[PDB]
């Protein structure tokens, strides 16, 4: 009677639905979650599926700048209401506001969170003649220069592909760029905003990343990565772990490092949040649902097999309590181990710099689409920005009168 979608959710942690689900079926007899998965491949296949057969999520999993996409049309509902008392007290403030549309309301509730780090290839920057890795965006350009230059290999890689991941835009906050003003204007044309666009057109022109950056996403950073071709992925101990087993040695000579950061030192979250859409009979034990998958327990249980980071401020305090006293002697044990301490402990000073804001997503492939043509040639960095201004306060004079 209840329709659970997980989107694009790794298949690694598939016994874990099954572990929790069946929590919620002893529990709710009368109340049986039907689970159906979309992983990366499959997603357009089980979508439209769906559309044939009019049927919908009662609850599913979404980020913060997409679910504010999808509550601009009014197909999410707003949980203030349906929410028990003292629940919002449950999560981190910071995340909990996160998952606030401006204009629709607590659309989504928060699950678990991910702090991602700077695993940085020791072994390709001794090649280059370094001994510090980068950790603010300054230090960037010569670091690239290094590794390209006297290794041969890419020091990064961040996509531009306008529908991909927002780590390009996530670096413009950080370097002190405000993408929207009150009224949904455009406010990166300031001297922040012409630094940003330049410091990437720079660096692509240069040669100092890899020429897919524009063509593909961020999975081919991870598979570079892996390749032991490039220098510096942005992720965390997850991912770590996978490499210990794939392609180790490049595991061996990995070491996690605070994530590069802007000059007011603020690293970036990745929320993963829950929504109830509006076209739900069952909205009220939907919430219910959402409620139960992200309480402590189950939280806990999440962040421990996943190695992520969980939104209830209960679990945080379970997972830092069992990672202050857990003492390795692997030392890839020490590695995950150091890793998500690390992610734990920047998790203070670091934010979601791209909350659920209705239009950022449209912003992002506005953004990304003129800093291509910049850094392909066609256009200049200050050229690109005019011309990303001008075309998004064209849609939002329209969207917001
Ligand atoms: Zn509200
Ligand atoms: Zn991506």
């Amino acid at each position: 009677t209840l329709q659970l979608w997980t989107l694009q959710l790794a298949p690694k942690f598939n016994p874990y639905m099954d572990d929790v689900l069946g929590s919620w079926d002893k529990l709710h007899p009368e109340a049986l979650v039907r689970w159906t998965d979309l992983p990366w491949g499959s997603v357009e296949r089980k979508l439209l599926a769906a559309v044939f057969a009019r049927t919908a999520p009662d609850v599913v999993n979404l980020n913060p700048p997409f679910a504010a996409n999808l509550a601009s049309k009014g197909g999410l509902t707003d949980l203030t209401a349906l929410l028990p008392p003292g629940a919002e007290q449950n999560y981190l403030p910071s995340v909990w506001e996160a998952a606030r549309d401006p204009e629709a309301g607590q659309i989504a509730i928060p699950w678990y969170l991910t702090v991602r780090l700077s695993l940085v290839n020791g072994d390709l920057l001794r090649q280059a003649g370094l001994s510090r890795a980068p950790r603010r965006w300054d230090e960037v350009p010569a670091y690239a220069r290094s590794i390209r230059e006297r290794t041969g290999r890419y020091g990064l890689f961040v996509t531009v592909v306008p529908d991909d991941s927002a780590e390009l835009l996530e670096s413009f906050v950080q370097m002190g760029v405000s993408l929207l003003d009150a009224r949904q204007r455009a406010a990166f044309n300031t001297p922040a905003g012409r630094k940003a666009f330049a410091f990437w057109t720079d660096l692509y022109r240069e040669g100092l990343l890899p020429r897919e950056v524009v063509s593909q996403g961020q999975r081919r950073a991870i598979e570079l990565y892996q390749s032991g071709e490039l220098a510096l992925l942005a992720s965390g101990a997850e991912f770590l772990r996978s490499i210990q087993t794939n392609a180790p040695g490049v595991a061996a000579v990995t070491t996690p490092q605070p994530p590069l950061t802007g000059s007011d030192g603020t690293a970036n979250v990745a929320l993963m949040t829950l929504a109830v859409p509006r076209q739900s009979q069952q909205a009220g034990e939907a919430v219910e649902l959402a409620l139960f998958l992200t309480n402590g327990t189950n939280q806990a249980r999440f962040a421990r097999e996943a190695r992520v980071l969980p939104s209830s401020l209960e679990a945080l305090s379970a997972i830092r309590a069992e990672l202050e006293v857990e003492q390795p002697s692997n030392p890839a044990e020490a590695q995950i181990r150091d890793a998500r301490l690390l992610s734990a402990e920047t998790l203070n000073t670091a934010r979601v710099l791209v909350p659920a804001t209705p239009g950022v997503k449209r912003l992002q492939s506005i953004i990304y689409t003129q800093l291509q043509r910049a850094m392909l040639g066609q256009i200049s960095s200050d050229q690109a920005v005019l011309e990303a201004e001008q075309q998004w306060n064209r849609y939002a004079s329209a969207r917001w009168p």
